[PDB]
């Protein structure tokens, strides 16, 4: 009753009420824990009550102790076991499990998530000593709905990836898989039970198939899916793609077999179907292969020895005369009308075609280009569409080579395309035309197709908004790959320059054009800008200009912000404009001084009106940024005014990124202005040790932080000395923090990170006590420096500049300690090892291996004294 009222409110459109139902739960849950979850199932076993009623009740008692996040889990979970009496668990227990015989199929799903919550709790401990038996047996004895609710409970409970719940699992393994597969099959009446044992299947694949090492697990699963995608019911075929998804994403290397038997000629049919939820099953399923595909050929391509090859059956390449042909039909299949990136069939099977380029090369080719040729001209604009996508669709994959001649035969008629009726096919022309350049600009001549190319993506971009976007990515690509070469006076699109400058300021230039276009159009400007060649140079000047006119104007602009949404078009018109403005910085170098002065005069003000949750003073600290490093020196002049913002952003760490750039900007400044920086140096030094105290370990600043200490160190040299003692004390610690026995990816890298940042910092301050001859006080710490260089050595995570690092900083202490005082520590064969191995990496930068080279000359300079 009282709860029927509160759970519908729980669900109330109007969050006034619906918020003010969740504070009653919540208060509920924390007045009496008990009380709260008897009311909660007994509402969901009410057989009286409306079906999303008792769901409601059910997913609420299920969120009583049950959570994705780990802490809130421990704790909530914790909440089942000790604030709870035995009574009342088996109360619930009782009361959930009887739920699931109910013919209301949301109260049955509901109780199939409680009973996997307790579940997930009890069995490890061995608490619910009947459950899984009583499961086992309600899948296959039950009622319609008993059977349905309970293979979806077992579904639950086998996908959970928790160890300790696998192990209690393991020796109803075999009851378990014999329930569901036995309820999959055709013999069973029930279509209905059919879809839940599927879909329980597809859940339970980690572990009901002891992850298919044996052949007769193998053969029994395999032959209920195949069974279960010929099935006349839609739904249940779309359980077994589904499930059949899943097995090829986890056993690829067990489907040679399968696939040559059925798969192939399953999957095809499924492509083809009426029904478009199978077909993007399907399709998915030859995304699913390529993935995996791509995948191993990458990894042993990079394989020196065969015994590290993954098993590669080539599925995709034996697949395209069946496959491709279906996959370009179901590009015609566009809808219109349809959202955008909403997941329908034409663009599942575009993903898809992409891959299988990616996949095969060039045997995608002929069945391709047999299609483009054939609709190019179609009186339908389907197909016409789907012949430019397929065309662009296969420019990433195959060789080069091969792809040259077509591209060079099928540019003209490609740009000709521009020109279609259709928008949709103009759009997927100027995509299409945005692939080729990217993967072949190579094969486009400057002399015969440059100029067309940019003007008809012009002509796009300046009339047809729908297009913007794809025309933009285009002209970015070409801008990229017609760059010309370092230091050279010309590229291709010098003498396109001025007029593209032009026309991306027009497009622009309106307050009142799309945001969208507006951005996009920016960034294009941005990479014309930094893709520029000298003779542009002046053209970049007087830009620069323009655009520190509309920053200006952006500062009145901010006061008329009304709205969020004015608010929002403001900040991307000034990050936009911030982004450009950097690009001519960095382009012009030493000759944007003359501009310096209104540049962060601007910068600064607009920083002043900057506030909360806005990616602008990041663009404007970008923008700073660029300008201390071109000016160098010079820029010492805007410190006064300056430095008050950049130690307020280093000071705020609740806006992470903005603190992370202001971290990066003390690096800047210090490396451009050099000693001249020295002055701000334990102002900065005060907020970066200030960051470092935290009640979080793996603090997200520290790697950066720690190189910034390098480049401070740089600066001031001899004055490094004051921070010496508390710096090395934070090094040591720094260097002891590891990703552990079993670590994350995430911890992984950020050991990695870290470390580079130890190194660097380092590295800086060994050339600081040298430069200052101070290796006297530096020499305590030395020992230590060989300690973390042998745990770098040690451990097969790293990265290059870590590697690079190390080897910058073992020349940096033979120089720093000259005349044999280290000879000991450096002809020790873990050093030797390390910088030979260094030096020897043929995937490593040239800066790398100099730098290894000039390791091993000042260790050999060492060894004889």
């Amino acid at each position: 009753p009282d709860i029927n009222i509160i759970l519908e409110n729980s669900l109330s459109p109007d969050a006034t009420l619906r918020h003010a139902a969740e504070q009653q739960l919540t208060h509920a849950a924390e007045t009496n824990f008990s009380q709260y979850l008897l009311t909660l199932v007994q509402a969901l076993a009410n057989e009286s009550s409306e079906g999303h009623i008792r769901a409601a009740a059910g997913i609420a008692l299920k969120n009583a102790f049950s959570a994705r996040e780990f802490a809130r889990q421990a704790a909530l979970q914790a909440k089942w076991l000790n604030q709870t009496d035995q009574e009342t668990r088996t109360r619930v227990k009782q009361l959930a499990l009887e739920t699931l015989a109910s013919p209301n199929s949301k109260a049955g799903q509901a109780a199939a998530q409680v009973i996997a919550a307790i579940a997930a709790i009890e069995l490890p401990r061995n608490q619910w000593p009947e459950l899984m038996h009583a499961l086992v047996r309600n899948a296959s004895e039950g009622g319609q709905h008993q059977k349905q609710a309970s293979l979806t409970a077992i579904g639950f409970i086998c996908e959970t990836q928790d160890t300790d719940l696998r192990n209690s699992l393991v020796g109803h393994s075999n009851a378990i898989l014999t329930a569901v597969v036995q309820g999959a099959r055709k013999e069973e009446p029930n279509n209905e039970v059919r879809f839940a044992a599927i879909t329980a299947l597809g859940d339970s694949l980690e572990f009901v198939g002891n992850n298919f090492k044996h052949e007769g697990e193998r053969n029994y699963i395999m032959q209920v899916v195949c069974e279960a995608t010929q099935a006349q019911d839609s739904r249940i075929q779309q359980g077994a793609f589904g499930c059949l998804n899943r097995i090829m994403a986890l056993y690829y290397e067990h489907m040679r077999y399968y696939m040559e038997k059925a798969l192939f000629g399953l999957t095809i049919l499924g492509m083809k179907s009426d029904d478009e939820d199978v077909a993007k099953l399907a399709v998915e399923f030859w995304s699913t292969v390529c993935e995996e595909e791509i995948a191993i050929e990458d990894d042993n391509a990079q394989v020196e020895s065969s015994e590290q090859m993954r098993p590669f059956y080539n599925f995709a390449r034996v697949a395209t005369n069946e496959v491709v042909p279906v996959l370009l039909q179901l590009l015609t299949k566009q809808d219109e009308d349809a959202s955008d990136d909403e997941y329908n069939i034409s663009r599942a099977a575009y993903q898809c075609l992409q891959l299988y380029a990616q996949a095969v090369g060039s045997t995608i080719i002929p069945p391709v280009i047999q299609f483009v040729e054939h609709n190019l001209r179609h009186a339908d604009w389907h197909f016409r569409d789907a012949a430019v996508s397929a065309f662009g669709a296969i420019m990433d994959g195959p060789e080069e080579k091969v792809l040259e001649p077509i591209v060079k035969t099928g540019m003209q008629p490609l740009i000709a395309m521009m020109e279609d009726e259709s928008i949709q096919v103009r759009d997927s022309t100027a995509y299409a035309l945005g692939r080729i350049t990217e993967a072949c600009s190579e094969a486009i001549d400057p002399n015969t197709h440059l100029e067309p190319l940019i003007r008809s993506l012009f002509n796009g971009l300046m009339n047809s908004p729908k297009m913007a976007a794809s025309c933009c990515w285009a002209l970015m690509n070409i801008a990229e790959r017609f760059a010309g070469e370092p230091g050279a006076a010309q590229n291709p699109l010098t003498p396109h320059f001025n007029q593209s400058v032009t026309n991306l300021l027009t497009v622009t230039a309106p307050m009142n054009g799309d945001s969208t276009v507006r951005t996009a159009a920016y960034e294009v400007l941005s990479v014309f800008v930094q893709n520029a060649a000298n003779d542009s140079l002046s053209a970049v000047a007087s830009l620069s200009t323009v655009i520190l006119q509309r920053l200006e104007e952006t500062l009145p602009l901010q006061q008329q912000v009304v709205s969020v949404e004015d608010k929002l078009i403001l900040e991307d018109m000034q990050t936009s404009l911030c982004t450009v403005l950097q690009a001519t910085v960095q382009r012009l170098d030493k000759e944007i001084a003359p501009q310096g002065d209104r540049i962060m005069q601007v910068l600064l003000q607009i920083l002043s009106t900057c506030g909360g949750k806005s990616s602008v003073p990041e663009g404007v600290f970008a923008a700073i940024s660029a300008l201390a490093n071109a000016m160098e020196e010079e820029f010492a002049k805007y410190m006064e005014a300056f430095a008050p913002f950049l130690y307020n952003a280093l000071g705020n760490q609740e806006e992470p990124s903005l603190c992370s750039m202001a971290i990066g900007l003390v690096s800047d400044v210090t490396r451009s202005l050099g000693e001249r920086s020295q002055p701000y140096c334990d102002n900065f030094m005060n907020y970066l040790l200030g960051n470092l105290r935290s009640t979080t370990l793996a603090n997200q600043f520290k790697p950066a932080i720690l190189q910034c200490f390098g480049d401070i160190a740089s600066a001031i040299g001899g004055h490094f000395e004051t921070y010496l003692t508390i710096v090395a004390q934070v090094l040591q610690q720094a260097a002891t923090i590891t990703a552990g026995p079993d670590g994350s990816y995430e911890m992984i890298d950020y050991v990695i990170s870290l470390r580079e940042g130890i190194m660097d910092a380092w590295g800086g301050i060994i050339g600081a006590m040298k430069t200052s001859n101070k290796t006297n006080v530096l020499q305590p710490y030395v020992e230590s420096i060989f300690a973390l260089l042998n745990s770098i050595a040690n451990d097969p995570n790293r990265s290059e500049a870590l590697m690079r690092a190390s080897m910058g900083v073992i020349g940096d202490l033979a120089d720093a300690y000259p005349n044999g005082q280290l000879a000991d520590a450096f002809r020790q064969d873990w050093i030797t090892a390390m910088i030979r191995e260094t030096r020897s990496n043929r995937e490593f930068g040239a800066r790398t291996i100099e730098t290894a080279r000039w390791a091993r000359e000042q260790v050999k300079r060492q060894i004889a004294g």
